[PDB]
């Protein structure tokens, strides 16, 4: 099945000009235990704020042009993304928002990272019916000494 | 010799309750090749920031507490923390802002990243007379994909 990983201002705005203005290593720990070992799925623009493959995960970036680096995997499509994962369990979907919109609608489920932050942003998570999603875990953290801003973490499944 | 290593939002705010609002990689790896096989010297509160002993470098941290963890050093004095350097060529110092301040007299050298960020926070670097110190070095940056906000990179050795 389909999942899609992903980290929301409030506003669910994921995305804009730069980084993200925060810092959150306990969001990209959740990522990484999330995400490793299986085939990971994002658009140009997120392999851009990466510049480095993720170890250990298969890297797959969707582009209408060719690839600009020989480490990883670049597909022109969306069946070709997916192709190019071949049989497996759990495919993840890492951003940014274009890819987020074409691959909800196949997504089985959804790993957020709820984050209390008020940032001005030009992307956003796409729209979601909870009636349609079944929270199936969740769990809040304060922000600290090496967390910027409060968030909290949350799977839920379609229904 | 003694040298500083710091980041600095502007008006000089190096802190807060809760970590830095940014994202800045780039700094970080400036901050990991300044301080690869040297002393680092720290306050309580930039260790319990981090939350790891750093790699390959002698961690030694000042509390007027006994420590608790043994896989880095301990200790109760400025004297003692350079003690346990031994005889290096450079020892570096990388915060906070109490530890900063006493050091900074005995500092020869100041790696300084100004930062572009306009943050509230109530920790300051403390102010250093320029008419003191020569610029040795300076390399700016536009914020990016990866790099949330701008920065410049600075080098100053007193005179
Ligand atoms: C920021 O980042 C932006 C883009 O934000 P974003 O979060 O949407 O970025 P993103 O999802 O990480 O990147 C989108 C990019 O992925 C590629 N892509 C997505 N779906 C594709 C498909 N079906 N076939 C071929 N290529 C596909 C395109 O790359 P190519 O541009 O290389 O065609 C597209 O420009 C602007 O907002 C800027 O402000
Ligand atoms: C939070 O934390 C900020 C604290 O900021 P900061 O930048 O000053 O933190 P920092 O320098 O990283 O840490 C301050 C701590 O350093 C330790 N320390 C520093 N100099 C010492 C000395 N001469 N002898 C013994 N212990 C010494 C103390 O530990 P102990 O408190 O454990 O004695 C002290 O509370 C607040 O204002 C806020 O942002
Ligand atoms: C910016 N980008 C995309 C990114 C970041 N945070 C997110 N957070 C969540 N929850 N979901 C995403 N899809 C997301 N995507 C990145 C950038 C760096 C790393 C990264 O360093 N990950 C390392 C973790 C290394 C480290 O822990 O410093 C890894 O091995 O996963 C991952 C994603
Ligand atoms: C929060 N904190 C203190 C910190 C951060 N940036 C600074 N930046 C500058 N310029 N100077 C400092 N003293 C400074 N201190 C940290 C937090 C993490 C790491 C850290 O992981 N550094 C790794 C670098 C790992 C990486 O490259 O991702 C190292 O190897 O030293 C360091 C300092």
């Amino acid at each position: 099945m389909i999942s899609l990983i992903a980290a929301l201002a409030v506003d669910r705005v994921i995305g804009m000009e730069n980084a993200m203005p925060w810092n959150l290593p306990a969001d990209l720990a959740w990522f990484k235990r999330n995400t490793l070992d299986k085939p990971v799925i994002m658009g140009r623009h997120t392999w851009e704020s990466i510049g480095r493959p993720l170890p250990g995960r298969k890297n797959i970036i969707l582009s209408s042009q060719p690839g600009t680096d020989d480490r990883v995997t670049w597909v022109k499509s969306v069946d070709e993304a997916i192709a190019a994962c071949g049989d497996v369990p759990e495919i993840m979907v890492i951003g940014g928002g274009r890819v987020y919109e074409q691959f909800l609608p196949k997504a089985q489920k959804l790993y957020l990272t709820h984050i209390d932050a008020e940032v001005e942003g030009d992307t956003h998570f796409p729209d979601y019916e909870p009636d349609d999603w079944e929270s199936v875990f969740s769990e809040f953290h304060d922000a600290d000494a090496q967390n910027s801003h409060s968030y909290c973490f949350e799977i839920l499944e379609r229904r």
